[PDB]
Parts: C-alpha cells; sequence; structure tokens
C-alpha cells in the first residue's frame, strides 16, 4: 500500500518493527548523505521539523546560513531490503527550510523542482529511465575495496557462473522487493561489468531512486564480500561506466515526442528538445561528468561518446533515439556517468530540452556516420564539435554559461565551481608513475 | 507441458519463480543472457522485450541495432538450483527486428532455415550429441585451474574421492530437467568426461546444448571446481570432441534404415554421407571455431583429421554406428564443444540434404589406420586432410558458396571477420615454447 | 660465423647474454640481417651506370627483379625457424610485402643514396638465425637468374604498403612473403630453381628437418591459449 499521510508511516513503522529512519539527500556534488533517527523520535519529526547542518550540503567554506529544517515528506518513506537482528530500517526524503520558513535554494532536490515547475508552467511533465553501469570487484584480505576481477565475460554473457552470480541475483532481487521495479540487466562489455536498467517514470521519484540504488547496491555486496563501484574509468583498456538517460515529455499522459502524422513519427517538438539539448550540453558536462575521472572514459574507442551529435540509426551517437513509438517514445543521452548528481543532471536536461521547445531550435541534420573515423576538416565542415576533454575544460565552459548558472541558482553555481576547481588543482600537481615510468630512464 | 503463456504464468506464479533467463548465442557461439524480473514477465510476452542487437552481431559495423525478442513460452524451463531469494528459470525466444520481419543474424534463425528447408522434401532431423568435457579444479581464489581431479583413462571409475559427488550432482541436474541422459562414462584423458543424451528433434537438441554448457559450469562452481569445454587444454592427452550423431525421418520411418541391403543402410545414407564429405572442409571453421580447435585436430588420439567414413574403423571422420532400425544413426566426429551449435547442426543439415538432392556418392568406406599410411599413400587413395589451423579453415569457408548462402551474408562475413581478427592476433604472440628452443641456440 | 660466437663468448664473460634471436620480445622491433650486395666485373661496380637518371645500370634493375621473381622460394632458408614469422609481422622494421623502392626505406629491397664503386641493393627480410652460406647463395642465384633472363623488376612502390587494401594491393600486384615456416616450407618444397641451386643432398636435408620442427610447434599448447580460451569455453 502507498504511503501519503504521516500516520500510514506511523502505523508501517509500528506494523513493520522499523526501529530506525534514515534521512536520505545529497550535497552539492552529488555525494550521498544521511543521520540516523531511532523510530521513537519520528513522530516529533512529522510535527516540528528536524533541524540540522546546512553545511552537509553547502560544504564549510563559506560563513553562511547553517542551521536548516528538513520538514519530512511522507510519500518518500521506504522500507530498506535488509533486516538487521536489531530490526527493520527505511529512508526518507524531505524539504530543506531556511530558519525564515523560506525553502533552501542550494539543496538539489530543489533545483530539480523549479525546473519540474517550469515543464508544469508549459504543462508539461518529464520521465526518465536512467541505465546504471557498474563493476563488482573482489575485496581485498582486509576488506577493501580493489579493481580485482569477479569474472571476465563480456557483453551480455550469462556471467559470472560462480558465487558471483549469487551476489547478482541478490542485488536484482533487493532492488525489485524495495519497490524498484527493474526492466532488465545483463552484463556489460566489460569484465566484471553490469548494468540495471531503471523503469520509465516520474523524474522527481526517479532521481530519489537513483541515489537509494547507489548505497543499497554497496551494501549489498560488501555484506556479500565484494564491491560494487560506481567509477567512470576505474580500469584502463576496458569500457568505462555510464548513466544513459532516456526521457520524454508528456502533456497530461500523452507522450510529446510522438506524432503519428510524420514520417519518423517523432514530433516537432520532440526535435527542438534535441536542438535545445545539443545546445547546451558543453556548458554543463561539467554537472553529467563531475569528475577527473569521468574523462578518462570520454575518450574514443569505447562505448563512451565524445562528440556532439544526434541519430537513431548511430547506437553511439551523443543522443540516440530508439526505434520504439506511440507512448515510450524517448531520447537517450548517453554521455553522464553514474558518479553526478542526479538531481542537477536531470535538471539541466530539462531546462535545456525546455528552452528548445519554447525557442524552436532546431537540432540540425542527424549524424549516421563513424565519427571516430572521419577527419578534423570533416567534422569541421559537419559542424561536429566535440566535449570538453578534461575537468578544467568543463569547468571553464560552465563558469561562463548564463543558462546553468540561471537554472541551478548563483548558490549552486558558485559552490559547484569552486570545489571542482579546487579537486583539478589538487590533481594538476601529482606526479603520476606513468611519468616516472616514461621519463626516469629517458631524461 | 509447456506450451502456452497462460501455462507459464501459472507455473511462475506457482514454483514461485523470480527471475527469468532468456538465452541465446552471438555469431561466434557465446551464450549470451539478461535477467527478467517474474513481475515484468507478463508484459514481455504481451509486447516482446526490446533488446540491444550488438549482443548477436557485435559492435564493429553501423546496423540496425534495436532487437525485438518474442518469447516462446514452450521453451520456458527451470533450472535444476534454488535460491533463497527464489527458482529460476531460462526462455528462449525470436528476434525481430523493428520493421517485423526476422532478424536473418541470429544463429537460432539460420537452424529454423535449415529445419524448414529439410521439411520441403518432408525431413526431420534428430540429434543425439556427445560431450565431453574436463573436471579442473580452482585455485585458492576461485579461478580456473587445469589441475586434475583424477588420473583415471577410458570407462574408468573414477573419481572416487568428493569430485565422485560433483559428477553425480551434475549428471542429477540434467537429468532433472528433463534432458534425459543415455549414460555418462570416464573419458579417455584424465579428468575428462563425457555426458550422451537422447536422440532429440535438433531445435530442441541445439536449446539444451547451449543450456547444458552454463548449467554444468555453474554446478561445477558452486562446488568448489571447474568445468572446461576446451577441445585442447593440455598437451599430451586426449582433446574434447562435440560427436553430432544424427537421423533424418520421413513418413514416420527412418530414412537411413533399409532392412532389403546388405548393410542395411539405405541409399539416402549414402548420399547424406557423400554431401557432408563434399563440404566438411569448408565449415571446419564453424564446427572447429578457436585457435585451440586445431590443437586438439593433430594425429595421434581421438580427434578425426582425415576425411572419410567408415562403419569398421572408428576413428573414421564419419562412423555408422551397427545400430539399424528406427535407431539408425552416422556420427560426425570432428567437432568440439566451443561451436555454436546452431550452427553447426545446421550446416551438416544442409550438406546432407544437399548431398540427398544431388545424389552425392561417398566413394568406397576406409577400412584401415589413415594415419600409418604414407603422404602418398593416402594420395593414392585420394584421402585429404580437415585444415591444420584456424587460418586455414578460414581461408577454406570464405571461398564457399554453400557456406554463405547457408548462413546467410550477415553471419557469413560476420563470422569471417571476426575469426579473421582472432588469428591476426594469435599468429604474431611469441611463445614461451619459443624461447626454449631459441635463446640458447641462436 | 665467427661473429655470432666471438660477441656470444665475450658478452656471456662479461656476465651478459647477446641473442641473435629473430624476435625474443613481442611488440617492439625485431632482429634482421639485412644483406647488402654488389656485383663487379673488370674492377667496376656492375650496379652503377653515370649516364642513366637514377645512375642505376639495367643490370642493376635485372638483378633486383630476379630476387624478387624467387625471394618466397627460399624465405624458409633467409627466415628459417618459426620465431622468423613473429618478426614477419607488420609494425616494424621488418618486410613482410614483396616490393622495391629507393626512396621508400621500409621495402623489401632498397638501393641506398650510394653511387659510383658503393652503389649496392639492400634485402632487408633474412634474420640472423639463416645460415649466410646458404643465404648469400641463393641471393647470388636469384639475381644472376635475373640479369641472364632479363627480368624486369616493374615499377618501384613508394607509398607505404599497410595503409593499403588487399584491393589496392591485388592492383598493385603486391604479394606478401610467407606468413608462418609451414607456408614457407611448403612454397620451398616445389621450387626447382632452389633445389638446383642448393643441391638434392642440402635441398632435401633441410626440408624434412624444418617440417619435422613445425610439426612440433604446431602441436603445442600455449599459455595464450590458456589466458584467452580457458575461462571462456
Amino acid at each position: 500500500k502507498k504511503c501519503t499521510t504521516k500516520e500510514d508511516v506511523l502505523e508501517a513503522v509500528k506494523e513493520r518493527d522499523v526501529k530506525f529512519i534514515r534521512t536520505q539527500f545529497t550535497d552539492t556534488l552529488g555525494i550521498i548523505k544521511s543521520w540516523a533517527i531511532p523510530a521513537e523520535q519520528l513522530e516529533e519529526a512529522f510535527e516540528n521539523g528536524v533541524m540540522f547542518d546546512g553545511s552537509s550540503i553547502q560544504g564549510f567554506t563559506r560563513i553562511e546560513e547553517s542551521d536548516m529544517k528538513l520538514a519530512l515528506d511522507p510519500s518518500t518513506f521506504r522500507i530498506l531490503p535488509w533486516r538487521p537482528a536489531t530490526g527493520a530500517v527505511a529512508r526518507i526524503l524531505g524539504d530543506v527550510y531556511l530558519p525564515d520558513g523560506n525553502p533552501f535554494k542550494g539543496d538539489p532536490r530543489y533545483v530539480l523542482k523549479t525546473a519540474i515547475k517550469e515543464a508544469e508552467k508549459m504543462g508539461f511533465s518529464m520521465n526518465v529511465g536512467p541505465e546504471l553501469e557498474f563493476f563488482l570487484f573482489k575485496l581485498d584480505a582486509n576488506g577493501n575495496p580493489t579493481t580485482e576481477l569477479t569474472d571476465q565475460g563480456g557483453y551480455f554473457d550469462f556471467a559470472p557462473l560462480d558465487r558471483a552470480q549469487d551476489v547478482r541475483r541478490d542485488i536484482d532481487y533487493a532492488l525489485e522487493h524495495m519497490g524498484f521495479q527493474i526492466e532488465a540487466s545483463h552484463h556489460e562489455v566489460a569484465p566484471s561489468q553490469h548494468e540495471i536498467d531503471f523503469r520509465f517514470g516520474d523524474v522527481l521519484c526517479t532521481a530519489d531512486n537513483v541515489v537509494t540504488f547507489k548505497y543499497v547496491v554497496k551494501s549489498i555486496a560488501y555484506h556479500k564480500g565484494y564491491y560494487a563501484s560506481f567509477m567512470p574509468k576505474p580500469l584502463f583498456g576496458v569500457n568505462g561506466s555510464g548513466m544513459h538517460s532516456n526521457q520524454s515529455l508528456f502533456k497530461d499522459g500523452k507522450n510529446v515526442f510522438y506524432d503519428p502524422d510524420t514520417p519518423t513519427k517523432l514530433s516537432q517538438d520532440a526535435m527542438y528538445y534535441i536542438g535545445g539539448l545539443l545546445k547546451h550540453i558543453r556548458e554543463f558536462t561539467a554537472v553529467t561528468n563531475p569528475v577527473v575521472n569521468s574523462y578518462k572514459r570520454l575518450v574514443p574507442g569505447y562505448e563512451a561518446p565524445v562528440y556532439i551529435s544526434w541519430s537513431a540509426q548511430n547506437r553511439s551517437s551523443l543522443i540516440r533515439i530508439p526505434a520504439t513509438r506511440g507512448n515510450g517514445t524517448r531520447i537517450e543521452l548517453r554521455c553522464p556517468d553514474p558518479a553526478c548528481n542526479p538531481y542537477l543532471a536531470f535538471a539541466l536536461m530539462l531546462r535545456a530540452g525546455l528552452e528548445g521547445i519554447k525557442n524552436k531550435i532546431d537540432p540540425g541534420e542527424p549524424t549516421n556516420v563513424n565519427i571516430f573515423h572521419l577527419s578534423d576538416k570533416e567534422r569541421e565542415e559537419r559542424g561536429i564539435r566535440s566535449l570538453p576533454a578534461d575537468l578544467k575544460e568543463a569547468i571553464d565552459e560552465m563558469k561562463g554559461s548564463k543558462f546553468v548558472k540561471e537554472a541551478l541558482g548563483e548558490h549552486v553555481f558558485s559552490h559547484y565551481l569552486c570545489a571542482k576547481e579546487m579537486e583539478w588543482d589538487e590533481y594538476k600537481a601529482v606526479v603520476h608513475p606513468w611519468e616516472l615510468s616514461r621519463y626516469l630512464s629517458m631524461l
């Protein structure tokens, strides 16, 4: 049954011996945040809100407002798929308020809700189906994460068939009976790599679910003796991990990307939505691909795209349009990796698409050729631009962008860019073992 | 018997089936799968399932990659393990392009076309396959090795230790998903085993050979061992083959049997053999698919490296067992377990059919030891060899119109480009045998 | 011959090892024995012709033509072991394509800039495992029949041969050296030119021993096979 009121939640806590409640939120960068509330404190939390330190979201960097209130949302209450001896555990989410009663604009979830409100002002709602690729590694003798493989299978192989076969099934079962409604899962291209495909769904509940997925999957794997890694590129020379984001807009339950009267059966407003996405994706690549290691995945030779193009036929464009029509018409954006903040990243896809629809942004021609095999002049003649090559280059693009600044809000915009600037400055000064291998003998 | 999607959904509910697995192969015989939650199954039966065709045909080309699997309810089978989370089952189906026509690059589709062509003459094919594997140890980290589990030989009662129980559990698991073993025995090499399955229609049999490999492997892994289907994992002992016994039936009767001929074989039996002998060189690349396959096809062991048929010599490339009647059969001995069985059985079927349509004489049987003859002696007999390595098998197949039409152009070309890349990789490797032979010498 | 065991003895005695394997390490250059040769007659270089624009005699061209006509027939002499054909793979110094040129320095046969007395032809396929007596004997025999029979070597190949298609090479008629020792053995087994130049004794002794060598190698199961297939099949 569906939890709608706090009394539904409080009744369900009683009936199922739920002993601890975990809040679930993200900081600016997409790190999963939480704290533990005993069941005994929960009714008061529904009454007065819960005070907490906003530095958890916005960092310690600046003197700003820091005592926030979490107004719990009973419809986000969901029992977690493990039963400790101590009792059942659940998660819940909420809205963060400043002491004056105004919503805190720096919560990524509020940022998505404002994009939702914009789409609603135009009569639209957005669905998303994410595709989460990940790696299943071994723990070393101390229980630490490693990159040790659990299998050497490839794309859609029925692998692994040892003990890890049971762990993979466990992860699937836990999500399904949490209530995820997985559509499918397969082995992906690289050794020990996997993909679980979410059901298409309301964008807010989807972004909420992507965060929950990350730690449920890690906890299941850890407790079985394995490690689930959402690194974009843990291993050189094999495929990285992405989070392709299929999406569509609806006007009261009618897919707005479908139009049965056109030769492709795609609507005009679908193409404008693509045009807006292609117009701004460079300016927020730092959001969808947020760490240094993201751009080791954004290199040629694998499932990762590097060139800004759209296409139906070519399964490797940045924007790909599946063959499905009718209600399930969607466009797939392939560049994002799973290290991103899904709230900030879905919100900017939605804002970009809504601008393309509002401004009639023609996306141009589709690129059906292999873009890797082309020359610069051909790409230049085609006008085929490439995504930022590294995090610094992505940051600078974002820095100059008033679209991204408006969509995210100045708080989030500036907090994000400062911290990413600092991480690159830490990365750039490191002398890597590859440098000694190449240069120590030589120089 | 599973006949309808309503039979399946009821059995899924009744037997607590929580996960369904699809089951298919790519162009190169690799087994492929994805997992469907049992909550998705009713929608899957109604709408099909969309999946990436790069699973079957690879990534090397821009071609149609959005396929649809239409689930076939009569291929639903519960797997022989019971996880705490609930039961598991495998299912197959037919693959469709978005425009609604069948996808021709599916190896199962290639076999149906051979079945469909053979039905234009009123012929149907049965297969009883004999699968050899090695039961090896795992190392400390749970990974495969070639370390022996026993030192027994042909038809020995061995192992008698804990691996005695693994072998039994493997035979038990297959029998109780409905494989109907005829017999299993220890094979010539140490730690080598063979399971002989009952005769069935070639489509059911090819589906079951795919199921068998991952079932056997998963059972062995879960008991702490490894089941290996390499052709030649170990130098200087026997390799593993997939001998493929076959019968053709018409009007209910065995096409190969004739009670009135001296050997009690029908004429079409000899024509079927002639067709196989004519074309076998041209699809050794399919029945013997990897580089390691031609370390098994060297003289000295159970492997047949010469093209000939016989009833008397057990080691001829084509053998006729003494059984007559409705069980008259033809054993084609050269294949190994790495082959795509949909592609192998279809090519055998077409080749046999070609022999019957064009009345291809098989020539004389070879009743002697072909190894113990000279190179001129066998040329006196006109006895040819099977290709000596993968590159040679590739070159024989690239120039074959029979193979190209039987597989279709998409399969033919994909298969050849991939195998050509595999050989171009292997031929540049500097092996440790070369250092041992040459480092001091040169 | 003196060079190989003097170097080996010197190296051993100082704590090192000198290796003439054609290809001891994968993925880095193999080792060749490049063979510069010149013909002389009455104290003058047969290959040099001042009055031609290129300054190469017509006899130089006939000598290259003879080498090209016959190099496939005795690659098993110039490259005599299994490991020879792991250097005869694309990507490194070693040729695999039967061509000639001056401007391209990759060529199987190259003509350096040198003119006058130092005019020479360079054959780049041999490696230091070959028998120099047999390899030079067949070099000289092949070039001599090119001069005897006025064998025209065709056009030089100045482009990068790797960057072409088998249609491009089939258009140009650029053939490949034997890819492994078995292919070289078969090619030599049928050459009447190699048999007559070497004599029945050497010809048959050499081929029987090389076939025995191949049969031993072809049956071995290599670790590369266990890495690739053991977990997969």
